[PDB]
């Protein structure tokens, strides 16, 4: 997957190489560093004289200010490539997600596609930002330093080389050990602790039985047993700790002994031991962190299969629509149309309906709320495809207007409608262009949305704060009647609260006033009965199929499957 | 606090005192090796002979060994000390979290009184253990490093003394400004993905519109404003990286030189130097340790305070009643009772309610379906305390008498009976104990409990595995109902949730044998009118006062709210 994260990274290489330049002259900075604090002390003591000014001049100018103005710059060029390539991710990761089949978001959760998209690419920006970093810079210091430790004496080489090994296999196996222990310990301390978890979480029963002694004592039991655990845990960190430390002083003091051996003899110089020395600690220092990197980088490159997971996920419907005449009736039918989801494939919400609705004339429609009436509402939306069968609009199929065309000259108003948490005089011109003032006061007022919008603390502007929980079912169902009203559509797809516990007043006058005496091919989802005494075309159904169609009084007359509801309703 | 908390240590004086002393032990020998390391060097360069074996000799052994064995077993002790306070503390915290009237475990929650109990515990713990050890540990040894650093050459630690502090100062100025702008970026960032979920959450409302690419653009701009507010953080991480990085390097410059100067004047020995410099980098890193650590003590000790406020909570509700007689009658009478809750105390749920269950007599009680019939078994079970009214049970009220001796006396049955994780043998004798199997089994069989445990996959004694789902709500039902009948109570309690799952064999074994035959005398409380089938007697009531009293036929005659439910409900 390392061929695409290079193609995410391919605008960046001018920051790439800029920073990559300068991380190699930070490391070798600091790996020229002390063999010339070597070469001042050897000036100190072996020619007593001042040639140290030359050479602590060498160490204080150019390797030492050298090696911290090419880290700081360094550090700034990385910073600036882990922001600019955070933010390329995040937008090319929501702008092709957002571009999905809503199936798509009803199988996937919610909480996932947010994790996904903060902290998941705040991983596989710090791959590159921070773990990249640590590891090519500390690789290129120890290549130096080996060179150079190699170079100063080889006898010392030799046999600190032959010597790390042995620290890192005794540290290994009793840290090991002493990790398992430990482990155990907090599993043992976990499974104990469940059960006053559950004691505590069902107290009623244990309070009826009058058994809460017999609780602390089983709490007692199962706790007194760690104790006894723990002590094997105590003695296997103690011997962990003085393997470590006595492998690791062996190894040292053979070093410095050695050494001392060597510069006695004739065959260095104090200064050249006193650079093995430090070599030695540095080389020890970064095999520790090479070490430790590796678990974040594997951590890192783990989670950049997440983002390139979803970034390019072909979408299953094209929206390849060309059409948008500017004159319509609104003429929707349904032309035997069968419809199931892509959940489950095998059940059915609907079976071959075929019901029309006349231009610019109320058509509602009612069920036993036990079948599938929501399910025309989300078909005739455009969300999901087709099965069986074809609707159109005014002869041509949907499949056909331009989407936004489409959109507009249809509508939407629901059970739950959300507001997004900005200005209220954007919520209800939300997805139409700056439409001005006066069309939204019009449009308000013809919903009852106007009244009280007046009176809230600024008018149309307040911004529906408190992360956007503030106004309540009333007003919202007014305000997103005014949504749908705003772009004048020729059909309207409206939905009715199962309390119903609003004025009421906007349903009948919109079968009245507000979509009456006007062209709108209304159509209604009811579960409340309160609309059932007026309609035109009241197609009730059950089991994805029509049964009745006409007036409801021919539902009174033949009254199957509608007179036995209403005395239930009573 | 910290006086307690002393308290809860009190039997760890054996180890606490070892420990300490092992611990200075330990940090005397880390802090006497660089003296000797230099005196090493000392013999390597001024009298160059084999004098530095003696001196090889001193580090290795004693000092190195020293210190590596006592740190060996100050680990140890602190090992143990920790379990020991961790045990100590939860035991007892979990004892006086049960003892508490229940009152309280319904103003509290379930997920923090055990967040509460485990982490909060660990914190207490981890305090002493782990960070009183690493503050005494280094306040120890920079103690000695600092007086050894100036007995070694006083001009070197005054030099070295002005220098650490303005490294703190420039560190810290830097280091503020630049965590000020890496948080502000978070933030932005934060904000910016807020604007993504509310649209992410909420799709359907979105696609409704066509309004994903206006989405997308929004999304893009509130991110590119992050790009400006990020390149500022770049320049003061630059500035931060060079500040620090140059201040330090002229402190040790000066004193590297200082210290040359020193040497090449004969007023020191080149063995002192590289002591002096050892020294000065062991005090720069403890100083930095403790630095570090002050802040996760100081949360450590603000967690310690959660734990002493429930240790000692005096509990509300004392049962100090001591009563229990060898035989009754079995004669409950809800008297006048005023009873009230603590959680809503402004309403009255059950104000003077009067009635008399009889020996061996059904007394069934429903009501009007929303008003308070769910609090009687509460009452009766004494939870909560009451105001006015005293429940007589045969010459006593019942909070005369003994606590187990009440609850095994009188029973109940619950809507979910919750059953722990435990074995249906150990179930249907919760808190009598000593039961002989064939009892638990006839007991079983009295309830028809024997069905659906000979064919569970492992016979009778079958443990309720996967954390009690391997039964279902008949199957509980009748387990519960097992239970209420191995003690033998004159007093009997019923419920039934509003499902009905069970297909009525409940009722059929209701009136088999420990409703009729057996003297219990019963009580229900039924949802979906269920329990007229049969009655003995039957009380509606609402909000404390009773409208309707004697058999079901009067019911019928007296049909006040009753006669209506059974030709309502379908
Ligand atoms: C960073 C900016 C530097 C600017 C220039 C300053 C010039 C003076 C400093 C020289 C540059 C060194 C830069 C990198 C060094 C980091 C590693 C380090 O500091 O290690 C030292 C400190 O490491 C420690 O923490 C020491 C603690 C243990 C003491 C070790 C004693 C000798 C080992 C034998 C004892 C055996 C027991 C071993 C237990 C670890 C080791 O001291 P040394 O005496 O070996 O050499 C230092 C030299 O004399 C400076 O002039």
């Amino acid at each position: 997957t390392l061929q695409k994260l290079l193609s995410y990274t391919k605008p960046d290489v001018a920051f790439l190489v800029a920073a990559s330049f300068f991380l190699i002259v930070a490391a070798l900075g600091e790996t020229f560093l002390p063999y010339y604090t070597g070469r001042a002390i050897d000036s100190i003591v072996i020619q007593k004289s001042m040639d140290q000014f030359t050479t602590a001049v060498v160490v204080v100018c150019l390797l030492a200010i050298g090696s911290s103005l090419a880290a700081g710059i360094r550090g700034g060029i990385f910073t600036l490539v882990f922001a600019r390539l955070n933010i390329r991710l995040r937008n090319c990761l929501f702008r092709s997600l957002v571009s999905q089949e809503t199936s798509f978001f009803d199988e996937n959760r919610t909480g996932d596609l947010i994790s996904r998209l903060t902290s998941d690419t705040t991983m596989v920006s710090d791959l590159v930002s921070q773990n990249i970093n640590i590891f090519l810079r500390n690789t290129v210091k120890v290549t130096g330093v080996v060179v150079f430790m190699f170079s100063l004496s080889w006898q010392l080489s030799l046999v600190t080389f032959m010597g790390f090994p042995i620290i890192m296999m005794v540290s290994n196996i009793y840290g090991k050990y002493y990790k398992r222990l430990s482990k155990e310990v907090q599993s043992a301390l976990a499974r104990a602790s469940t059960t006053a978890e559950e004691t505590i979480s069902a107290m009623k029963t244990v309070r009826s039985f009058a058994n809460e002694e017999e609780e602390a004592e089983v709490f007692l039991r199962k706790l007194q047993q760690v104790y006894k655990l723990n002590r094997k845990e105590a003695a296997a960190y103690m011997s962990y700790v003085w393997g470590s430390g006595l492998t690791l002083l062996v190894v040292q003091v053979s070093i410095l002994y050695y050494g001392g051996h060597l510069v006695i003899s004739g065959q260095m110089s104090s200064g050249n031991l006193i650079a093995f020395i430090i070599y030695e600690f540095v080389l020890g220092d970064c095999m520790e962190s090479v070490g430790s990197v590796y678990s974040g980088l594997m951590q890192g490159v783990g989670a950049a299969e997440k983002v390139f997971e979803f970034i390019d996920r072909q979408p299953t419907m094209v929206h390849d629509g060309s059409l948008a005449p500017d004159h319509l009736e609104g003429r929707v039918d349904f032309e035997n149309v069968t419809f199931t989801y892509r959940t489950r494939p095998h059940t059915q919400v609907l079976q071959n309906v075929s019901f029309s609705l006349s231009p610019g004339k109320v058509t509602a429609l009612v069920g036993p709320s036990g079948s599938g009436k929501s399910s025309c509402v989300n078909i005739l939306e455009n969300f999901y495809p087709l099965q069986g069968g074809r609707v159109l609009l005014d002869g041509k199929p949907i499949g056909a207007y331009d989407h936004k065309y489409l959109h507009r000259v249809i509508s939407l108003v629901s059970q739950e409608p959300v507001l997004f948490a900005r200005s209220i005089t954007d919520n209800i011109s939300y997805g139409l262009p700056t439409v001005p003032f006066e069309m939204v006061v019009e449009a308000a007022q013809k919903a009852n949305a106007h009244g009280f919008i007046m009176e809230l603390q600024d008018g149309y502007s307040t911004e529906t704060g408190e992360k956007g929980a503030q106004l309540s079912g009333g007003q919202k169902q007014r305000v997103a009647m005014a949504r749908a009203l705003v772009r004048n559509p020729p059909v309207l797809i409206l939905d009715e609260a199962t309390s119903a516990l609003d004025a009421e007043s906007e349903y009948l006058i919109q079968q009245a006033i507000h979509g009456n005496l006007q062209r709108h091919t209304v159509l209604i989802i009811a579960h409340r009965l309160s609309t059932v005494e007026r309609a035109h075309l009241i197609v009730v159904l059950d089991k994805g199929r029509v049964v009745q169609q006409g007036t409801h009084q021919q539902l009174l007359a033949q009254g199957g499957l509608y007179a036995k509801l209403v005395q239930r309703q009573m």
